[PDB]
């Protein structure tokens, strides 16, 4: 049950004035594509706070990648879901190397020890009972990253992927999907909506567990058949999101590499960006 | 559980090419606004057929309005949810005046007798147990109308309203919301997203029952206080959808009066239109 919104004063949306005329803001299956200018964050914050929403953020920091945790977490504190309930889940082979980072109120961090050495992340996420009890949504991101700007409840939805920053302008034949019919991740050259990056996906706990289960099972079949998809779990993520359309798509504002790709006119904000390695 | 979509060949959506540049296609709370060119109906039909979706359509034909049923139903057969399961619910004081209309396969019609003589429609819809058992979505429309073009699963969502054809270009101060603070339907001049028409709303059975219950209760409070909102149940519908944002908004393609308003450039299709009375 969703209670009433309070009175709010904000600019009237105008039917004959698009927010953005330079980009596609809705997919052909009527999922929003999230760009700056498409959302009133005050309205969304109200809606999600009225549901007392809890967001889980999973991040893997295995072997040398523990060095990325300090900047990742400190910048997450500045920019990720501020004002909402957040539970970070840090999967690592080195629990003692996790930096002591000061958290804002309503935010917690759990260290989950794992084995070191593409199958690990999808298998590890598909924690099943814990996430169902503790959070409403799961967001699954790369650690070799930093938040530079707002990443908030505008992303939340049953299932989302993120446009790969290298391929948002590419035609589908150029996408680096797995192209061998012998792989479970196979997508032919005449199929595909978008190329999603493995570094930022999420959704409700239920939908994220479905996706990660399916990708894990598909990767196991491939392993048994002696094939490894060209881009590993990303290849399977793309296969999954082709056959199970996401209910929102994040623009490349949400996954950018400024060193590689600069700052194009189409990006009004760079929100979550690659750290040099 | 949603099974996989089959392989499909369709045009690739392009991130740097908007479908429509002339209209707002997503609200500031990230609900799609449904216009022609925003959706691939083949994808949506697949998604909704894979869930074996059943759509209930409610229509009231009381007193002289029974005369509108023949054209309403015959044109619904040509254009409304064709290929999907449909259950029409015709509420009338004259069961014997309901025309015998031939239905396509998978479609059924129930005649529900009611009393003759704004409270009736919201009260009557909030049938509660029957709809929950028989349909997935409810669509609630005026009878003095005809379908001229496709109205399909693109509209389905937990909660939707439709932009009133007279007001989609209007600023909010000009909207004919109820303006007296003594009414439950009161909306001040600095609030409001859109002006929704009472003639086409819907959603999941649960959300439609919530809306109709709330509007019925609000109208009862008004009656007890000796006030009747300026546009009756439409005034309350607008209050409800202000405080409970719809998850899709239908463009005026879905509710048009060609005699009054012609055929503006912004409408690529006229789907569901007023019959002269
Ligand atoms: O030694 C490692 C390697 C990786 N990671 C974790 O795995 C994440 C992903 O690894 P990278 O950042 O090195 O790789 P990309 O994000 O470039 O991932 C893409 O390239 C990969 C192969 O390099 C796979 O194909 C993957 O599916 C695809 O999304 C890292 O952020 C980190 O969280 C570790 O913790 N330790
Ligand atoms: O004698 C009647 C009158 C109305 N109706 C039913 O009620 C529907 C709505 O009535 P109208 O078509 O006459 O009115 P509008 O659609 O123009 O409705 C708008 O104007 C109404 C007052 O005229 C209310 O304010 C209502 O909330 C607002 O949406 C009709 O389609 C019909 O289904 C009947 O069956 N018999
Ligand atoms: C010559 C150097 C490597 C830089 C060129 C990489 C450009 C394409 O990005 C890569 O795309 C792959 C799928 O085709 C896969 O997702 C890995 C991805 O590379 C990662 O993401 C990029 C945006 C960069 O941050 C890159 O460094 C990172 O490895
Ligand atoms: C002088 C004649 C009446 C025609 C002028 C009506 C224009 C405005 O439409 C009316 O708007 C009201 C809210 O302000 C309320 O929704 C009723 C609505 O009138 C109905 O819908 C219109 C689009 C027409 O189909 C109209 O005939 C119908 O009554
Ligand atoms: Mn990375
Ligand atoms: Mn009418």
């Amino acid at each position: 049950f969703m209670v009433s919104l309070p009175r709010m004063v904000y600019p009237q949306p105008k039917v004959l004035t698009p927010c953005r005329k330079d980009v596609l803001v809705v997919t052909p299956w009527l999922a929003p594509i999230v760009w700056e200018g498409t959302f009133n964050i005050d309205i969304l914050n109200e809606q999600f706070r009225l549901q007392n929403t809890t967001i889980g953020l999973t991040v893997f920091a295995i072997k040398k990648y523990v060095a990325f945790l300090k900047l990742f977490l400190e910048t997450a504190e500045k920019h990720f879901m501020v004002g909402h309930r957040v539970h970070y889940y840090v999967f690592t082979d080195q629990p003692a190397a996790v930096p002591r980072v000061t958290l804002g109120t309503g935010r917690q961090l759990s260290v989950l020890e794992v084995r070191a050495y593409s199958m690990r992340r999808m298998e590890m996420i598909s924690c099943e009972r814990r996430f169902l009890s503790e959070v409403d949504y799961l967001v699954c991101v790369d650690v070799d990253m930093e938040f530079r700007d707002h990443v908030g409840v505008e992303i939340l939805t049953p299932l989302f992927g993120t446009l790969h920053p290298s391929f948002y302008g590419s035609s589908r034949e150029a996408f680096t999907y797995e192209r061998r019919p012998q792989s479970q991740a196979y997508i032919p050259k005449d199929e595909g909506d978008f190329y999603y990056m493995g570094a930022f996906f999420g959704g409700s706990v239920q939908e994220v567990q479905r996706l990660t289960r399916a990708c894990h099972q598909a990767m196991m079949v491939d392993q048994a058949n002696g094939i490894e998809a060209v881009w590993h779990d990303e290849s399977h993520l793309n296969k999954y999101l082709l056959r199970h359309k996401p209910t929102k798509v994040l623009s490349p504002e949400y996954l950018w590499d400024q060193q590689l790709l600069g700052w194009p006119a189409v990006l009004r904000k760079l929100r979550f960006t690659a750290v040099p390695k």
